């Protein structure tokens, strides 16, 4: 029986189109996702798509058709970003299908029955100009006899009839959890914004609004429509099949890791624990949130243009997952260039080339190794144990760098050894270091699967690997095997 991983993604809101931030965001948790399968794991990997709300009912009010018509439209281009970026995901959920209306009224009704939410208004004072709420305290009358808020704008006072989650019952609760779970909210940083937010006092948090029917309907109140709290974030047990806790699925329960953006880590860790404390589920392990991109761009024309490996490694790499990065045109070129088409591909080329034409197709037999020979042999097996304990803690670019470490001192190991002037001085000892250099690019290719698929299969077809020995544990178990038809090489990373 091997172990379960449940890993998801935040659902996009597919109001435009689909931008980098949700490009990113899926083709980290997906090589986290591939990461844990090929390290013996029994992995369930989501993604989806947020679909009500008012912004996406004046949206379809502009286009003339429903919003459910617009809600279909719109996600087709977010299906098909996830196929283009190579997604492993086993289910997409939308907001608007049966099984999710099912989920968060049952959710909801289990609040209820915990005692956890009741009807009332959110009264106060509120600025259209800056857009935010205020105490009466913020707030002056000057000579005009209009009142002002802190930012010298007017506020006006709103009230609204809405259903509130009793959040501000949980805050010891939560705290608990934090000094419990020392890992529950990553990185460092947003750990500090949350626990430093929660210490501050909670107060009760609006969960319906009335101003729109674009929405799940509240039980036993349709004129109140759930918002997005208990809505968005009730897509992560929803796909498990809840409130059927007998699906097969539902094993899946706890979550390992939400991997999330920076933006919305308050409502996944701090509403969101909440929710499942007050519905009697376990809460999830991880919550990562990963920083934004900007350009120092349509992640289709990145894909086009760069290469899908190309990108996925780009991003994967150079931006430490959960900092802030940049991606320019320049950067893309050089980087891929050196790692992915000089470093991994060259290296594959000049060593298995050599094979082709010296060693008859086969991989060579292999005699005794130098102290060189077991260097980087020893190096590539102690990769994969950095890349394991990195991935844990979701860094993703160290376990890249391990790896690539790997590449850069097995070019400098195939250069030092002189494979070419061995081939007429000592033509055994030029079997060696081939041997070594394709074994060491076998363990290589292994580990790099779940960062770039389909180059890293490329690869380990032209070294003549079995589907069934490209786990990580085949990395020890299965080396080459001395005189093994290998089939003519090709490049696997061309040249931008
Ligand atoms: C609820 O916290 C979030 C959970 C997830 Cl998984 C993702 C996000 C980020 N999505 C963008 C938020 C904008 N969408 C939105 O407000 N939808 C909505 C509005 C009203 C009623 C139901 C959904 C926010």
């Amino acid at each position: 029986s091997r172990e379960k991983y449940y890993i998801t993604t935040a659902i996009a809101y597919p109001n435009g189109k689909p931008h980098i931030g949700h490009a990113y965001e899926l083709i980290a948790t997906d090589a986290m996702a591939r990461f844990q399968r090929l390290n013996g794991m029994d992995v369930y990997f989501l993604t989806g798509t947020d679909e009500h709300g008012i912004k996406m009912l004046q949206s379809a009010r502009k286009e003339g058709i429903t919003p459910r018509d617009l809600a279909d439209r719109n996600t087709s281009a977010f299906r098909r970003m996830a196929e283009v970026l190579n997604s492993s995901n086993d289910d997409y959920i939308r907001t608007s299908e049966e099984r999710h209306y099912k989920a968060s009224q049952a959710i909801w009704q289990a609040m209820v029955a915990n005692g956890d939410i009741y009807k009332g208004g959110y009264a106060g004072w509120y600025s259209v100009r800056d857009e935010a709420y205020y105490g009466e305290e913020e707030t002056e009358v000057r000579a005009d006899g209009v009142r002002y808020g802190p930012q010298g704008t007017p506020v006006e006072w709103v009230e609204e009839e809405s259903y509130f989650f009793r959040l501000s019952a949980y805050q010891d609760k939560l705290l608990d959890l934090y000094e419990n779970n020392p890992g529950f909210i990553m990185p460092a940083e947003r750990r500090n914004e949350i626990v430093s937010f929660v210490k501050s006092g909670l107060k009760d948090l609006s969960i319906s609004r009335t101003t729109f029917d674009w929405g799940i309907p509240v039980p036993g109140d349709e004129k109140h429509v759930m918002y997005v709290w208990v809505d968005a974030l009730t897509n992560y047990i929803t796909a498990l099949g809840y409130p059927d806790t007998t699906d097969e699925r539902w094993a899946y329960w706890p979550a390992n890791a939400h991997i999330i953006g920076k933006d919305i880590s308050r409502f996944h860790a701090v509403y969101w624990p909440a929710f499942l404390m007050s519905a009697q589920l376990p809460l999830p392990k991880r919550v990562f949130a990963h920083g934004f991109l900007f350009n120092r761009i349509d992640p289709f024309e990145l894909v086009e243009r760069y290469g899908l490996d190309q990108l996925r490694y780009f991003l994967m790499r150079e931006v430490p997952f959960g900092q802030d990065g940049s991606y320019s045109h320049e950067a893309i070129v050089n980087r891929t260039n050196a790692d992915l088409a000089n470093d991994l591909g060259n290296l594959a080329q000049r060593s298995l080339s050599m094979i082709a034409k010296n060693c008859e197709g086969k991989v060579p037999q292999p005699g005794a190794f130098s102290e060189a020979d077991k260097a980087i042999l020893d190096q590539a097996d102690a990769a994969l144990e950095t890349a394991r304990k990195a991935m844990d803690d979701q860094a993703l670019h160290l376990a890249l760098g391990a790896i690539f470490a790997v590449v850069a001192e097995a070019n400098r190991y195939f250069a030092g050894q002189e494979p070419w002037a061995l081939r007429k001085t000592d033509p055994a000892r030029m079997g060696t270091v081939l041997y070594v250099t394709a074994e060491v690019l076998r363990r290589v290719g292994i580990m790099v699967q779940p960062f770039i698929p389909q180059s890293a299969e490329k690869l380990l077809d032209i070294l003549a690997v079995p589907a069934d020995k490209r786990q990580f544990a085949d990395v020890l178990a299965s080396p080459l095997a001395g005189g093994t038809d290998l089939p003519a090489p090709q490049p696997v990373f061309p040249r931008y």
